[PDB]
DNA sequence: ATGTATAACTGCG
DNA sequence: TCGCAGTTATACA
């Protein structure tokens, strides 16, 4: 069981194969049957001053008594369901590292995308990690750094079920993005879990 | 107050 | 197809 460390000039990641196929397979349809993603306005956001609509669909689960901010839009978490606690105890279990909330993404195919983004965020616990697990299709991660000076790209092909784990600095340029990637046609889902204030 | 960042897009090469 | 340039009008640090 075997881990990829990351490291550039302010970067830190972690790259594993958590799940055989006997398992993400089983999850990735047990996902498909039960998590219920945002629609119409709560699937919406403000970037650059317009409203536009995520190119995916997305949701939010956690632990009662949470909001989370999203580029503009506040909203609570709808509270766990087994499947999620089945995954978030197992990476628990793993990576000695515990989550009150997890924000899903499902890409219908290769250009269900999203956009450049900094975790840049003081709505996370004071020292903490993000598990970023993936289920379905391969695609592509991306880190890209601010600058000024020429130092380079992160890209990490995230596999079917796959943990990526990123520590959250408080000094960082490191964006990420996942982009476009045209010739994917299957589906990917998702799961990026979090450590969250409580005082929201 | 005055600076600065932005989870999204289109139109180029 | 893929990546990079340029947003845009509030929001908030």
């Amino acid at each position: 069981h075997s881990w990829r460390h990351i490291r550039a000039e302010g970067l830190d990641s972690s790259y594993t194969v958590l799940f055989g196929k006997a398992e993400a397979d089983e999850i990735f349809q047990e996902l498909e049957k039960e998590v219920e993603y945002f629609t119409g306005a709560l699937a919406r956001v403000q970037v650059f001053g317009k409203w536009h609509s995520v190119p995916r669909k997305q949701a939010t689960y956690g632990d009662a008594g949470l909001t989370y901010t999203f580029s503009g839009l506040t909203l609570s978490p709808k509270p766990w369901i087994p499947v999620l606690e089945r995954i978030r105890d197992h990476v628990s279990g793993v990576t000695g590292q515990t989550f009150n909330f997890v924000l899903i993404n499902r890409y219908k195919d290769g250009s269900d995308h999203i956009c450049e983004h900094r975790d840049d965020e003081r709505e996370l616990a004071p020292g903490s990690p993000i598990a970023s697990v993936s289920f379905g299709a391969s695609r592509d991660f991306v880190f890209r750094h601010k600058d000024s000076r020429r130092v380079a790209v992160v890209r990490l092909p995230l596999a079917h079920g796959s943990l990526l784990m990123m520590n959250h600095p408080t000094n960082t340029h490191w964006y990420h993005s996942l982009p476009v990637r045209k010739k994917v046609l299957a589906p990917r889902v998702n799961l990026t879990f979090r450590k969250i204030l409580l005082t929201a």
